[PDB]
This record gives structure tokens, sequence and C-alpha cells, in this order.
């Protein structure tokens, strides 16, 4: 089971699933082998009813699609649709939050409120919305209206792109036609241009994809901004992760999916229902996180993370998961059938994300508290049904320090330099104590032994003094292996990085260092890394493609991760992907994405499946940036 | 070559292409056989980087996707994405026109103007925009703003759905949650809900698809409305079709693609350049149509149609096509390589639709006339390059009577009953002279011998007194085989239908009948058929699912045709599709689309690849509706 996952708790539950005959994601993967090579390489098109069309990677016919579409066109169109799909998921997430904020300040959803007034005013200022002499509710109404306006064409471009990157970066992007006109406008344009008999030039198609990736960035940044207004900006917090956070004697409730509009209320309501849970024989309600919505409540409330991504089914195999509360994205639909075996009540809540065989409880922001109590009462009932049933919770957990929003990072640094908080970080990049920065992002993928790329790459980079930040299920992988526990700084970190983490921590009164990896939040919170990198660029007077900053989607899976990787390239970063995207069937497309895009945006993809080699390539990219700034490396 | 196309002119050019070694769409199809059965049946998913996933239609594993997605989910998600892609193509088309109208009345594009003031005021009235005491330019600005507003969420639903169907139909759709909130909003929601780990319930997915299909309907109806304002509402016109409309001694210029914003200006400018063409040794500029934009200029100006859809490459094989002017959609990208063999200058004009190897001339509405002259001068240069080169134009053409907008049909009927124009049509349905109405729509498809389904089905229905209307490349197929020539009424039409066509024609002063099939225009102009059917429903006080009206996408190909077929079902029509959509791998999905959707919308798909059988099934559907109204059949 070590071929399947490097997580020991997951290995234990894989053994239980095997002896119980419960099929898992790894079993479904094995049954799919060998996978179709046309799809793997990108050389398949089903964009019209003359297909399916395929192209042999090598050899004889077929060499071209029925309509004449070349390998270049087919590969680029498929990639563009993935970017648009990722942007759409983030469109749905951010748009949800914008509607929630609007309703809240219109008096239509009293369970929600302006929790971070400071962030509200700073967003309004960034967007040009006047605040002096205005009621907070009116400022927030204007912010929500501005958010919704960025989904369509108007007399301004998407402000959640143009106001969040430095002017010089916006100028480079505008010169290449890459600034999005509206989030849903670009998604639709992608679907149009990639439909049969439309765009058929690889460079033109890929430029469209870069522009749609910025629409995805806008949705991410909008999601983070709105969630911080509504639920609070994260600050440092200490919690735990892995399956050992489940408690046999409690009602265990997992929040899984994406949006804090749902998971944040579940957290607060669960506290008010503790007595009702005790009357049912439990110690209380133990809310635990899966995937991004788990990250959201971990960052803001210290809710412990149960598991992530590929291993999500294993939480159910323990026998102790009384409910799994879902909204949308990254939920394996197998959970609905596994629940019949394990006793778990799987509950969907969003109209556009149902699963056959799961119970559906419409969640309306307007009735959030009452909907949450209905959901949690189903969980309590389920806990009662397992009275006296043995459970197998692996007694395995790590300590996790998290909550490093960009505001929190700036505040931590300000303890070393109050009025120039970014300077201590830059000073230590210059003197070599920090070699550079690497953002780990994205998913696990069943093709890769779970977490193996993230931990292998992270270990090499940390020993070379790289400051490592992480989001999403990359943060999940690193947290579940101790990379967010400051007790592991000595073992993991190079001397220079240890010195800096220690200096910052001691200045924040910790008597100890910051953790080896800084958790910057959920996948939309990749936007927080953008805010940090843009702030550094602005402080230095250079563009992002001159900074020693890289990204790694080391085990990528979802269309959202392709979108994120593409905007990382578009804003100027060397961006590693540790699984093969469906591009290898076209050398011209691969050459654009890994090489000639450098001349457009300064960023580029690094496709590398071997993690030791990927680490060397990321270090080379960092050191090339250092040399470009005239620094030793 | 009779296995390839039933069009004799196409057969002749296929022989020429063969002896010249020029590969065609039919050759590329042969090279693709056998096509992938997983894709054919819909049992393939590439929505994340764990794939490609496939499911065996029958037998052993794989039985389920890696994430747990069932065959039902995989099939429904693939279908939904096709609907969204079709809606997007129509979003791009209608949105283009909305921006053109706005610019025109803001003084930013003087080549464009309000040509149909009557239609402008009637659209404004339908939308609730006040006209009394208002300048036309201001009414048009408000109409264009309303069009653009329907792309996103607002305090009203999509008005180009809710104001174009009868209230009772809107009520049925609203009761099932099917009214779209915004055109691009629904496209994005589809891409979100079908992404990995989101919607995983076939019924829920398919309801989303029906709603997105209404977003497609809105884009179609918006496109027709705006094009009629800008370029005039069609009225009856007489022209010709097939390759014999090319003229060896003229500069032959094909307009190909979709939007009249481009093709309409080319038509007018070409007239002003006749002398400049004569100086180059030509008789003039002979503009001819391919595909929908050809239909647009045929309907409004009587421009002859050269060819359509699958046989588009054959226009170039003649050696006489000096230019092919493209905008977007349904253009085989092979045209760019064939042009090097044939001498044709292929010219793209839209930023989001380029083809490697073609010349690109940006077309800006703001400079339309100057851009058109640049394009036409490239064509003149090309004509000069072929001085003394022999050409092979098949001397094959048909006579085509067309221009039957819904306004024109109502006007024709009003000659029999001035103040109740629909009543003569209803009277003849009741007395059996008209059995029912069938709309032929959509593409040719290389899998089907070109035109064979359209003509086989049409012949049977016409002999059974069905009133036949047609759009797009269904109109193209029927026109190229004489179905729009009134001289063929005696041969093709049953006695009752002949009587009605004759009575209407004689009342319109023709001394002869209307043609056997009424050409209602381009693919967006399927919306004209909706207007006619809705007007009949309103006049009768019944919903559309009680009327003896059916549709047939007899040779469907494009994602747009899937979208159209789906909204035909959603508005209440029995809808035949003559090629297999990728649904057969899920019996539950097939059963919803062909049977249980009847209980939701009253419409349903009829999947039938044998055209004689399809005709019998369409007649049965018509006659079942007649029986439901208490009529003999
Ligand atoms: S769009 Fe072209 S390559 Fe794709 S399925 Fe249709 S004919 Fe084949
Ligand atoms: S979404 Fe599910 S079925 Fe589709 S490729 Fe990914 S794992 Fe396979
Ligand atoms: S041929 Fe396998 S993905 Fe299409
Ligand atoms: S396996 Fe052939 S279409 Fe995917
Ligand atoms: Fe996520
Ligand atoms: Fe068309």
């Amino acid at each position: 089971q070590n071929l399947k996952s490097t997580d020991r708790a997951v290995q234990q539950m894989l053994d239980k699933a095997k002896r119980e005959g419960i099929q898992t994601v790894w079993d479904r993967y094995e049954a799919m082998k060998p996978q179709c090579g046309f799809g793997e390489t990108g050389l398949c098109c089903r964009h019209c009813l003359q297909g399916p069309c395929r192209i042999n990677p090598f050899g004889d016919e077929p060499k071209v699609g029925i309509c004449g579409a070349t390998a270049e066109v087919i590969v680029a169109r498929g990639l563009d649709r993935s970017i648009a799909a990722g942007a759409a998921g983030h469109s749905g997430h951010a748009k949800h939050l914008a509607h929630t904020l609007k309703k809240a300040v219109q008096g239509k959803a009293a369970s929600y409120m302006i929790k971070d007034r400071t962030k509200l005013h700073s967003i309004a200022k960034r967007l040009g919305i006047p605040t002096e002499g205005q009621k907070d509710e009116d400022i927030a109404l204007e912010v929500a209206k501005a958010a919704l306006a960025d989904f369509h064409e108007k007399d301004t471009p998407v402000l959640w792109v143009t106001t969040v990157l430095p002017p010089s970066r916006v100028k480079v992007l505008s010169a290449h036609g890459l600034i999005p006109a509206g989030i849903d406008h670009e998604i639709a344009e992608i679907m149009h241009r990639t439909s049969m008999g439309c765009d058929a030039d690889a460079q033109n198609l890929l430029l469209g994809g870069l522009r749609c990736s910025l629409a995805d960035l806008a949705g991410c940044y909008m999601g983070t901004d709105l969630a911080d207004i509504l639920f609070g900006t994260p600050a440092p917090v200490v919690t735990e992760s892995n399956l050992g956070v489940l408690k046999a004697d409690a009602v265990n409730v997992a929040v899984h999916g994406h949006n804090p509009v749902l998971s944040d209320i579940i957290v607060s309501v669960s506290k008010e229902m503790e007595n009702e849970a005790r009357a049912a024989g439990a110690t209380g309600i133990n809310v635990v996180g899966i995937c991004c919505t788990g990250n959201e409540v971990l960052m803001r409330h210290g809710i412990p993370a149960c598991t992530h991504s590929v291993s999500q089914e294993m939480a159910m195999i323990t026998g102790a998961l009384d409910a799994m509360i879902l909204d949308y994205q990254c939920i394996q639909p197998s959970v609905a059938t596994i629940a019949e075996c394990t006793g778990t009540t799987v509950i969907t809540t969003m109209e556009m994300s149902k699963i056959t065989g799961a119970t559906h409880v419409n969640f309306a922001e307007e009735a959030a508290v009452e909907n949450a109590k209905q959901i949690l009462r189903l969980a309590i009932d389920t806990f009662k049904r397992r009275k006296g049933k043995p459970v197998e919770i692996p007694n395995i957990k790590t300590k996790v320090v998290a909550g490093f929003s960009t505001e929190a990072i700036i505040n931590a640094l300000s303890k070393l330099n109050a009025n120039d908080p970014l300077k201590p970080l830059i000073d230590n990049v210059v003197n070599g104590n920090i070699r550079g920065v690497c953002l780990f992002a994205g998913c696990n993928n069943v093709k890769v032994p779970q977490d193996q790329n993230f931990t292998t790459i992270a270990r090499k980079l940390l020993k070379q003094n790289v400051l490592v930040v992480a989001t999403g299920c990359g943060a999940g992988a690193l947290m579940r292996h101790g990379f967010m526990d400051p007790a592991n700084v000595d073992e993991l970190c190079g001397d220079g990085l240890k010195a800096v983490l220690t200096a910052i921590g001691e200045a924040n009164g910790l008597g100890g260092p910051l953790p080896p990896v800084l958790h910057m939040g959920s996948c939309v919170d990749n936007s927080r890394a953008v805010a940090l990198v843009a702030a550094l660029a602005n402080r230095l007077g250079v563009d992002l493609d001159r900074l020693p900053v890289v990204a790694s989607a080391a085990e990528a899976m979802h269309e959202k991760a392709v979108a994120i990787g593409t905007w990382a390239v578009t804003i100027g970063l060397p961006t590693h992907i540790g699984v093969l995207p469906p591009i290898t069937g076209s050398l011209p497309v691969t050459q654009i994405l890994t090489s000639s895009v450098k001349d457009i945006t300064g960023g580029y993809f690094i496709v590398e499946l071997d993690p030791e080699t990927a680490a060397d390539k990321l270090l080379a990219a960092i050191n090339e940036r250092r040399a470009g700034l005239g620094l030793p490396w």
C-alpha cells in the first residue's frame, strides 16, 4: 500500500478497505490500466459528431482530424477547455460569495456579516470605491456589485486582475492582448473558439488560454477577498491533521468541497448543538476538514484536517465518520456508494452539485442556521446508529501551524522592521539565507504515490534554504507529513532558512521558529501568494518575472489546477507540473508552453514527473533568477 | 462518389480532387476508421488528469471512472459540455451583433445603421422598452444594452427566453427550474458542474443542460433580432444554388462562416468595386455564399449559395474561387492547406478565429468599408494570377426561392385573411390539407452520404402533406436538390399541401405556388421557426407541446446543432436526430432524453439513423399530436 500512498493512516485504511471488499480510487485506477494513449497525449477530439477523432503520436494514419484539425490545434483546444472549466469552478465559487455578501448587507441573510471591516475598506480602496463618509453596508454593497460586474463585459477590464498586479505586469499583459474582459465572457469565448471550425492556430488558441487563466486568477482573488470580508482574514493558528483527529466518542462531521459560505456556519452552529449531541450519547460534535473547505475552516478556526484529495474515501473506512457535508468540486462521487457500506450520511447542499444516492438538503444563505441544524441532526442520528459498533481510527496525526495569510506574513515580518515589513525578507534573499520562494499548489493524483512528489521536492528545496509556502492539497500533503510542525525545523531546513524562521518566530514571541512550510490557505488562496509576490515586486521596482519565485503543482489533477498553473506562468513564474498534462502529442504546443511563452510573459512550464529531477529544475530556475538580479547563488 | 455525396456537383469535384491528389474530408474520414467506440458511445472522460477514463459498453472492467463517475454521469457531463459549447458559439455571434448595433448608434461605426425601424420598435415593445417620444438611436441603444444584459445575472431572467415563448410555456419551464439566469452565466455553470467532483446525478445534470439549451435559444433569437434591425428583415427572394453559380470570368468571392456584420458589408462594397474588378480583366465581383453567412446574404440580398457544410472544400477544387472570406464556426481548417493547391486566398477576419497558413485581415466594424476593400483587393489580385488557367466549374445549379422570415410568412398568409393571418394555416391543418409542420435544421455529417437523410425524409413528409420549413445547412441540402423551386411542387407535394401552397402563391400574385420547402434562414434563424410556432400556440390558446410540429436535425454535426436539438425538446417538440449523439453508452440517459423528458417539457428526442424509418417516426409524432387535438389523421 506504500505504492499507493505515503500516508501511514491511509495505508492502514487501505488494508481495512481491502479485507472488507470496499473498492477504492486506487482499485478503480488499476482497473483502468492501460489507459488510452490518444487521450494521455492529447491527440483525441470529440468536439463534433463526426468524431471521435484521434491522431497517432507516431507512425501512419490517422495523422489529422476529419475536419482538418492538426495535432497542434487539437491539443491546444483541449487544453483551453480545461482552463475554461477551471476558471468556471472558481467563477461559481467567487460568485456564490459575492451573492452571499450582497444578501447579508441587504438584510436578507442575517447569519452572515462583515467580520473584517479593515479588509473591506482596503478592497474598496484598491478598486477605487469611496469609503469616507459611507456606511460599511453601502461600501460592501458596492464591493459586491463590483465583484459581480467583473463577470461580464463593461467599460473597464476585470478589476480583480488589473488592480492586483503591478502596473508594469498589467502593461506586458495588455500589450499581448491578455487582460480578460469579463470572467464568464472569457469562459464562453474559449468554448466558442475551440468549437468545430473556429480557431485553428496553436499560438492564437494558447494566447486565449492565457487570458482565460487570468479570468481564473480573478475568481480566485475575488473568492479570497470576499471570504475574508465575511469570515475573517486568517492569522496564525495551531491544530492537527490526519485521520487520528477523528474521535470515536464524538459525532464526527466532515466538511468537504469548497465554499466557506457553508463550512463556516457548520462550524459555529455545531458549537451551539453540543448539548443536543451529548443528549444523544456523544461527547460533542467534532467537525473535521477535507479538501479546500477544510482548509478554509482550518485557516480561520483551527478546525483539524482529516484528509485530502485522493485519500478522501479513507475517512469513511474508519467507521467513525457520521456525516460528510458537501458543496462542490473535488468530491469523488464514489463517496455516495461507500457510505452504504460504512454508515456515513453523505449530504449534498448545492443545487448544481448532487450525487445519486446521497441525501440532499438545500442550503440557502437566507436560512443558513436552520439548514445547518437540519444537517447536523442527521449526523447525530447517524452517530446513535453506530452505538457499540467498533471503529478503526488510525492513531496517527501531526501538529499543524497554519493561518499564514499575506496580512499575517507581513505582520510577522513587521516585528523585525515595523515600517518596511518586506525588507527583512528581501535582506535575507540578498544575503542568501533565503535562496528563493516556492509555492506548492494543487492536488494529489492517483497516478503518483500520494504525497511523494510534494515531500520529495519540498525536502530538497528546504535543505537549499528555499522559503516554501503551500495551499490546497499541496498544503494538505505537507501538513500530514509534519512540514507545518516547527519541531521539525532542525531536521528539514538549511542553516540559513532556519536562521530566518527562528529570527521571525523569536520576534513574534514564540520562543521558537515559524514552521518549515507556511500554509497560505485554500486553492483560491493561491491568490494570497500572488498578493505577496506582487507586493515584493512593487517594493523592489521590478516585475514578477525577475523575482526568484517558482510554483509547483507537483501532483496535479483537477481542471482548476491546470488553470492555476497557467496563470502562474502568465504572471511570470517558472511553474512545475509533476503529472503529464495532455500536451505531449504536439511538440509545437509543448515548445510554446515550456519555452517560447518565456518571451511573452516571462513564465514557463517545467514538465517533470521525476521529483528529484523536478527539484533540481526548480532550483535552477530560482538560481537563474538570482543571477539575473546580480546575486550570488 | 455517390456513397460520399448525393450532390452531382460535389461528385464531379470529388473526381477532380482524387486525380489531383488533394485530400478531402471524406478521405480524412476513411483514414480515421474504425473510430473509437468509447467516444462514439459517450463512455470516455478526460475531465481531469487522472484520466483518460473509459467504460466498456458491455463486458468486464473498466465499469466506472477512476473518481467513481458512473456511465450515467460521464455521458451526461459530456453532453452538457457540448450544449454549453453550442450556446457559446451563439453567445459570440449575438454579442458581436449587439456591440455592432451599439457602436452604430453611438456614431462609432457609420457603415452600419438601423435598416428595419419597424423591427426595432417591435423588439423594444416586446422587451418593455418605451418608444413613444424617443429617438430611434436611443431605442436602439436601450435594445443593445438589454441584449448585453442578458449575458449575466440581473434582477430579471434572460428576456430573450421569457419574452419570446408564451406565458404558459414559461410557467412550465420555471416550475422545473429551467429558465436561464444569464447566457454566459449558464455556460460557465455547465463547465463548473461537469468538472471533476461536482454534479454526479444524471437527472440533475440533464436539467442543467436543458436550461443551458435555452441560453442557446436566447442567443439565436437575439442574433436574428439584431441582424434584422441592422441588415433588414428577409422577404421573398429568387436566386440560385450549387457550384454552377461560380463564374470563370468573374472574381469569385465566397463569404463563409456566420456573422452578417461581415458578409453584409462585403456584399455592398463589392458592388462599388465592380469597375476596379473590370480594370483587372474580370466581369465584376461575384459574391457567393457558403454555410450560414451565405444563408444570411441569400435571405436578405439573393446572393447565390455555392455550397454548404461537409462539401465546402469542393468550391476551391473548381480552380475558380479567388477568395474565401471567413469569420467563425463550421470552417474546415483544411481550407488553409487546400488553398495552396487551388490558388484560393483564404482570409480570416476575427481575432478569436485564425487558421495557420491563412492571411489575416482584422475586420473592425469601425472601419468595415476600408477593411472590406483591402480584402476584396486581395481577391482581385488572385483572379489576375489565374488568367489563362482552365477551371472546372460543374455546370450544375438549382433555382431557389427563399426569404421566408416569419414576418414574410405572416404577410403571405395575410393575403388570404388580412386581420387573422394565422387562421388560413390553422384552417388547413384542421381540414387535413396540412398534416403538420416539420423544421429541418443543422448540418451535413461525413458519416452520412451528403444530403441523403434530408431529402429522403423530406420527400416522404411532403407526400403526406407536411408543411416543411428549413434553416442552415438543412436548407442548403434541400435547396441544392430543387426543394426550393416551385416548379417541383407537382412532383414533390401531396395534393392537400399543393392546394395550400398554390392558394397562398396565387393570392400573392405569383401565378404559381410557394416552393415545396420554406427557407427560414440561417441557424440562428431557427429562432424564426420558434416565433412562428409560438404565434400559432398563442393564437390557439395551447402550449407548443400540443401542436403538430416536429424538428429534424437529420445529419447533425456541430455542438451548435446539439444545443438547437436540445432546446427544440425543451420548448416542447418531438426532435429527430439522424446521427448518433454520444449517449448510447448509458441507457438511463438515453431513456431520459427519448422518453421521460416528455413528462418535463412535452418534447423528446427521436434517435434514428435510417431515414425512411425516421420519416415514419416523425409522421407518427405529428399524427399523435393531431389526435391529441381531436383531429383526423
Ligand atoms: S472538431 Fe474536427 S477533429 Fe474534432 S471531432 Fe469534429 S471533425 Fe474530428
Ligand atoms: S473526472 Fe473522473 S471519470 Fe473523468 S477523467 Fe477524472 S477520474 Fe476519470
Ligand atoms: S481515443 Fe481514447 S481518449 Fe479518445
Ligand atoms: S478512449 Fe477513445 S474517445 Fe477516449
Ligand atoms: Fe480545492
Ligand atoms: Fe451555421
